[PDB]
């Protein structure tokens, strides 16, 4: 019988948000240490949640729904202070024409699909008529009157298809920033807790590895956006300011940010209020 | 809508056959520029032959019998000259003793099981009692005389099982070897001949990045075994002389091997024994 250790099994999103990232672990070779999986944040917060993998990225509104049985990783994650590009509100009217008004939601996102609820009832007071339907953004104006995206369908409408066909594209990171001064963390990474009990030494070293990986990601963000670039409609300029706009920081300025949210949505999604964010402890 | 250019669907062969490859292809950064698929070398000829891939690895029999609609690539395959370690014939007696005796074969091979029967057969003579059920060697030798085995299954065996429980382990790349004096291909990469003729550029660039990913991994190998003998059985030393004792090679000699292995095995295996190979032309420079 073969007995020998077992590679974590490690997710990552398959989005450009995480594409440096990606690069940073394939140029460090960290990759070799994972049995990786990329799928969407939604799936891959199933994922997690339910046992297939040991270690990945969590949608913060499944984070904290889970929050007694996840173990969160200090000091990286997806997010922003100010606009975030690819997390936005696609709408035809002005926000606060919204009231009863058709809003489509896609089924990718938990915690913006959140964020956005919140903004535009508790900021700017309307209440949609909201649906969930897969992300698709000429799809979706043809039902409604607004649409919420993430992902690179996000950063599509905000940088190519509403400049073009005269949508205003709000971004939800600036919304929020409007709103409170606050960054905004979308995903965190984690390790289920009974993985990270039971392997305390990989645990760290996954940890470490997305840190040494996300560190050389920024150092290199140009080769990442000229390689990137061939392949999508972005350009390299735009995808190297996307890259550098997002915020991989998850430090105390950006729990404070989460501790917020958590307080503001946690009695109308599912979790409490004063949820507690388990950080994985760094070695004595 | 977005038509902006896509990347090529690649398979991997999961193996440890292949890691070093995969070490390279990361380091160099050319998986970025992949879409990558992993999984064993059977369901990825399955799925380059039905278009869920664009390029990948084929083993040999499946590329053979598909031959007019791929387009392998030159100077990369996955093969021995001499043992290949990892392809193997677990056998509690002579080789000469199994004709009418029970033999297990494992379903993820296509090519090292008609090898292994095309030696037991036409070399040794014997006619056995053939099955196939899954990569268990202590389950095949309760049941069997013998088993044949690939991939890091093989490898346990040949390296620790067999010695461990006194099992003669019969290494397929060196019975190749002494009963034609050349070496052996078990799979080569190819293009799916739509997709090469589709996007020439591209498949041009796949082919370059792997020969770049795979001359950097052999340059590395001590690098990528100290790495990978933390998640496996096998120690440093023991991964470090299985990737340098596999050849990754694909020029005359090998294709020479190719072309008298397809002839002794095509007209029972479902392709022409004349059966021809197309490369992947270089571009002509003025
Ligand atoms: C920055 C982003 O935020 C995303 C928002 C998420 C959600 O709303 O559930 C999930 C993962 C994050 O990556 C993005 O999708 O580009
Ligand atoms: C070198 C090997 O040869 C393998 C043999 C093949 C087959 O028999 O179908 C397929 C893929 C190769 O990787 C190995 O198993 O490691």
């Amino acid at each position: 019988v073969d007995n020998s250790r077992t590679r974590p099994r490690v997710g990552h999103i398959q989005f450009l948000a995480c594409l440096p990232l990606y690069w940073g672990l394939a140029r460090t070779g960290t990759l070799l240490d994972f049995e990786l999986t990329k799928d969407t944040p939604e799936k891959l917060s199933e994922q997690l949640v339910r046992g297939d993998l040991d270690i990945g990225p969590v949608t913060l509104v499944e984070f904290l729904k889970n929050a007694d049985d996840l173990v969160a990783f200090p000091d990286i994650a997806v997010g922003c202070d100010g606009p975030v590009m690819s997390c936005v509100i696609v709408s035809q009217v002005p926000l606060d024409r919204l009231d009863g008004a058709r809003v489509a939601l896609g089924s990718t996102s938990r915690t913006s699909v959140r964020l956005a609820q919140l903004l535009l009832s508790e900021r700017f007071g309307v209440q949609p008529d909201y649906y969930t339907c897969p992300p698709d953004l000429s799809l979706m104006m043809q039902e409604a009157d607004a649409a919420v995206l993430i992902g690179d369908a996000a950063l599509r409408a905000n940088m190519i298809d509403g400049p073009r066909y005269g949508l205003d594209v709000h971004d939800l990171g600036a919304l929020w920033k409007e709103w409170t001064g606050l960054p905004f963390v979308f995903a965190v990474w984690a390790a289920r807790r009974d993985y990270a009990e039971r392997e305390p030494v990989i645990t760290r070293k996954v940890h470490e590895a997305f840190l040494a990986s996300r560190n050389l990601s920024l150092e290199e963000v140009e080769k990442v956006a000229e390689q990137a670039a061939r392949w999508e409609a972005f350009d390299e300029d735009t995808l190297a300011k996307y890259f550098t706009t997002l915020d991989f920081r998850f430090g105390a300025p950006q729990l404070e940010a989460v501790t917020e949210f958590a307080r503001r949505v946690g009695p109308t999604t599912g979790f409490p209020a004063d949820v507690k964010v388990e950080l994985l402890k760094p070695l004595e």
